[PDB]
């Protein structure tokens, strides 16, 4: 007998869903555990200026209730941080799932009893509570990055990661330095500009930056979307990406130069970094030339927007347009600005943080206020690694994760049976709602199988998992997204594996994935009861 | 403008009271921080078997609610932790505190703002909260002390701090190993020889346990002490040690071999280790003629109790009774047990833990399912050093301490405004919960000064906090404490500097400091207003 039927670790997209489908839809005992004092995952700890999504408001939602769709209104194209925490805390609210939700509790200890066949679980407050199935949600992108930058602790004013914003700071007619560029940094950057007395960007590497066509929303459109809700979510299921658009099926060098610039300036003049990738043409992230004609649109619209010649070359990226698509409404113009000055780590990198700021290798001292660590994630595998998470045989999750982090189907991991993964390692990079959906229903549906034929352990073969890592390096490598250096792949952190840690196939192939195996009697896994 | 009046940290004995003084009395706006999944501090952790109070039930609990003195219950001469713990909730209960206190939540990072002169507070779980007046209970027994003793994260079987007890860990049957023998260890090792197949213990330095004297409370007794608590308290609150019995004033080598004899073997009887070192002769822990003859009778008992020669010869410490009294409940008989072994490291140290158990300097491998580290705490300073804890010009608390910690009358701390510490360094050495009261008054009592006159800060000088360390060392260096290496002094831990840490002169001194400062206008704060 467990002390619950299942334990749910985090209370972000993927934890509140589940907790709802486990005691609300199945009817078990469930609690949630959260370190953050608050739910909603990324946001409730993106509480920086700027912080917003670059999933357009209409597709970045839950699908899996009707009433909701109708009710929820937006009133920006894309979701400013403090709305979307106040969805989240709506969803909560609907379904009375507070009251299973423990804030300020990290759990440090997941141990398998080989014995029990139950999950032992401590928490950081000295908990120790047994369930039958545990559910990882932990997040692809919430272990912070911080980078070990000589002096860093030496800084004398209010030093931060954007992931650990403090809510009490408020940087209005400060001197503000910023490192890092990507998705975090760059939609920053734009809020800060305006706020900042000086704002100092030290950007080691350019990204391809396209307008997101954020604006207000039309609450008539508003009313015309929530009337085809159903159809728009069919075409988001079956899509690779799942951002709400219809995907190009034409390849970049079959149509002339004139059509490849007119398909790139109207998908620069609608917005979306997922729509310039992947509806403009349908081979910008496989074929190279497809790939360096996207990209040279993208330097064409920095020298045109970017005033000062030096800024518009340090802007200017000459890499691979292979990172995660990022969009931002004014970044290249937020430059233009006599407060925004852009130090190229490039060609002067940091040598030290001192307690008045930054000294580059120039020996120029940064004067700052705040110093802003925009350095991203210890992505997908991040919190697993961390936990003291051990299954059969007493093995630690890193023993098996020497070669990079590994699943399979992305929710389900060889030798920790009823364990669960939302966005584990090796799942779908798409959208994150839809995604979530899909595993979350796929999972509860296993559980409430093992529920009602009484099955003690459910658990996926070493062969299938080893099959499902080959599956992802295969269609990993038929694209460009592995050269690109980036979180994606694990190049971000010295020392962390380069390694495949996504299935690219999109989230259509991904639900086909799931269904055939959920058809096929669990193909690749071991039911005992 | 402060977010919250007060923040309190941490809900042992100490954090409760404060929040009911500033609570309920004064009627500030207050929040109580703790990390633990419980309010009890001691009495909510240390879950282990055997655990319980070396004070006497009826003077181990608050004394400052005539009702809560009448109504509450005790059933056994010595208070075992779950019974602690039951009367801790019952507090918080009825006094309606825990709508206040925040548990899970440990705090990360206290920072003196000194332009808004109010605390920033920051959680693990991300809030930021402020605050006028920030009072740390954080505990002189709290920070777990874990040895790095080569090896000792590959032992395969439940490894466990006593400070970390988990509940589920049931030890009946099992091979159990035991470092440690202070107030933990012994009281540990009578209840666990009683459950474990076979205990080991682990014995770097044997101690000078005497006789507890536990068992059941007669229920005539209980009413006849609630009759007499007004004289009872009265006698702890100006007494030394506050344990609830008469000090002797006698000079133990004053008197004959006869009455020496007769008055250690009168307390040997009557019990309790305090009532040993304190109600004997009035000189045991300053006379080192005195200490001797007091070692020597303890000695006498062992050889007495313990038949096998070579375990009682391991058992017999021969170094000053200079560490803190311990008593326990048949302690020495227990090694008359066949399932009890004692390994002594002076003579067989601990050289690796491996897998399966233990290897000494003499090749034995003990092999057990459950390795106890019953190695104490980083005893008075750990919780402060291990916080983020900064006040005027920026400056880090370790900053301040590099001697060894430091406070003004063990409740403030020089270049730390309003901030108040429950059982701070350089304060008393007693029965915790009359010293804690003292303390909690006092600090309740310049809070509502300060409250009601306007003052924006109250703070020690530099010199005020000088001289108290002056003042501590003077009486420190009159007894034997410092010239026995203990936790008292620091010298448990290495690279862990021995300093004094307590004002060893004795409530009733230490409460007539408390007062002559109040009554005096607080010499030796700046008030400001
Ligand atoms: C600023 C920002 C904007 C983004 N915008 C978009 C967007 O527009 N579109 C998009 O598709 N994606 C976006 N993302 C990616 C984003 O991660 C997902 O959209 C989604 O919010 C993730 O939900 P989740 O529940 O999987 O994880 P999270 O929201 O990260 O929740 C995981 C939770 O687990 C908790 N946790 C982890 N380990 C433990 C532990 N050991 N014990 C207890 N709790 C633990 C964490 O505290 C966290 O709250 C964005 C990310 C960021 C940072
Ligand atoms: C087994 C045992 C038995 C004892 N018996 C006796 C006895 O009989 N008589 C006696 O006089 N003394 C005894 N002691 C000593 C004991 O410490 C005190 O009696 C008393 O319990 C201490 O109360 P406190 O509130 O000062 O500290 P604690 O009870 O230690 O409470 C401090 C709390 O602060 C919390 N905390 C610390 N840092 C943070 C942070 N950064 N954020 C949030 N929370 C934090 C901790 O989690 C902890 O719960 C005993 C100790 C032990 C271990
Ligand atoms: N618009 C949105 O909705 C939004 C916003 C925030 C984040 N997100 C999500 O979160 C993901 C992560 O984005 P992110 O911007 O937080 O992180 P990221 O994409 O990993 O970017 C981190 C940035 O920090 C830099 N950096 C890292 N280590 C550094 C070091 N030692 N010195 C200097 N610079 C260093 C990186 O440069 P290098 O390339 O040189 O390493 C990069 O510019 C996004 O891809 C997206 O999925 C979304
Ligand atoms: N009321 C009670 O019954 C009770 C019970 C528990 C605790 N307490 C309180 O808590 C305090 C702490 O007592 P405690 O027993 O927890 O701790 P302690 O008195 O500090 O004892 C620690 C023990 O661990 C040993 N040890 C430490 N490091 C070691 C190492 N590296 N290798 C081997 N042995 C090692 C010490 O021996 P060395 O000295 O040789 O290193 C000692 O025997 C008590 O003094 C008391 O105030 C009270
Ligand atoms: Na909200
Ligand atoms: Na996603
Ligand atoms: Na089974
Ligand atoms: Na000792
Ligand atoms: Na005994």
């Amino acid at each position: 007998t467990p002390d619950l039927d299942a334990i749910v670790i985090g209370a972000g997209f993927g934890g509140i869903y589940m907790l709802h489908k486990l005691r609300n839809d199945l009817g078990l005992s469930v609690r949630v555990f959260e370190k953050g004092g608050g739910v909603g995952g990324t946001w409730y700890w993106n509480k920086y200026p700027g912080a917003k999504s670059d999933t357009e408001g209409f597709v970045y939602r839950y699908s899996f209730d009707k009433e909701l769709l109708r009710e929820y209104d937006w009133t920006t194209r894309y979701l400013d941080q403090p709305d979307v925490l106040a969805y989240l805390e709506h969803v909560v609210e609907r379904y009375d799932l507070a009251r299973d939700i423990q804030l300020n509790t990290e759990v440090t200890d997941a141990i398998f009893d080989e014995e029990t066949e139950l999950w032992r679980v401590t928490t950081a407050g000295g908990e120790t509570l047994t369930a039958r199935f545990l559910v990882t949600a932990l997040g692809l992108l919430s272990r912070s990055n911080i980078p070990d930058i000589p002096g860093r602790d030496s800084f004398a004013g209010r030093l931060v990661h954007t992931n650990a914003w403090p809510e009490d700071l408020d940087i209005t007619g400060k001197r503000v330095g910023v490192i890092g560029t990507g998705s975090t940094g760059t939609q920053f950057i734009v809020a800060a500009a305006k706020m900042a007395e000086q704002l100092t960007v030290f950007q080691r590497t350019p990204q391809y930056c396209v307008p997101s066509g954020n604006g207000p929303m039309d609450p008539d459109e508003v009313a015309r979307i929530k009337q085809n809700f159903d159809s728009i979510w069919d075409q988001v299921r079956s899509s690779t990406v799942a951002f709400g658009f219809e995907e190009s099926t034409v390849e970049a060098m079959s149509v002339s130069e004139s059509e490849r610039q007119r398909v790139f300036q109207q998908a620069w003049d609608k917005g979306n970094g997922f729509r310039f990738m992947f509806g403009t043409f349908c081979d910008i992230a496989t074929n190279p030339e497809a790939n360096a004609a996207a990209a040279a649109f993208i330097r064409s619209k920095i020298a045109e927007i970017v005033k000062d010649p030096e800024t518009a070359r340090k802007l200017t990226p000459t890499d691979l347009y292979a990172k995660r698509p990022l969009c931002n409404e004014g970044y290249y113009e937020t430059y233009n600005r006599d407060n925004v000055s852009l130090v190229s780590l490039k060609e002067t990198p940091i040598e030290e943080i001192v307690p008045q700021g930054v000294r580059t290798s120039d020996g120029v001292v940064h004067e700052l206020d705040v110093l802003v660590f925009a350095t991203g994630f210890d992505a997908v595998d991040g919190n697993y690694r961390a936990m003291n998470l051990r299954g059969r045989d007493g093995r630690h999750i890193n023993e098996h994760w020497t070669e990079g982090p590994t699943s399979y189907l992305g929710v389900t991991k060889a030798g920790f049976p009823n364990m669960f993964m939302i966005l584990g390692p090796n799942g779908p990079f798409t959208n994150t709602p839809p995604s979530i959906e899909a595993q979350v229903e796929w999972i509860s549906d296993l559980i409430d199988k093992a529920t009602r034929e009484g099955l003690t352990t459910v658990e996926p073969t070493a062969d299938a998992e080893r099959e499902w890592t080959e599956t992802c390096a295969e269609i990993a490598n038929m694209t460009l997204f592995p050269k690109a250096d980036s979180w994606i792949f694990g190049a971000n952190i010295p020392g962390k594996r380069h390694a495949v840690m996504f299935y690219l196939g999109g989230l259509g192939n991904y639900r086909r994935q799931l269904a055939d195996v959920a058809d096929g009697g669990y193909r690749g896994f071991q039911l005992r009861g």
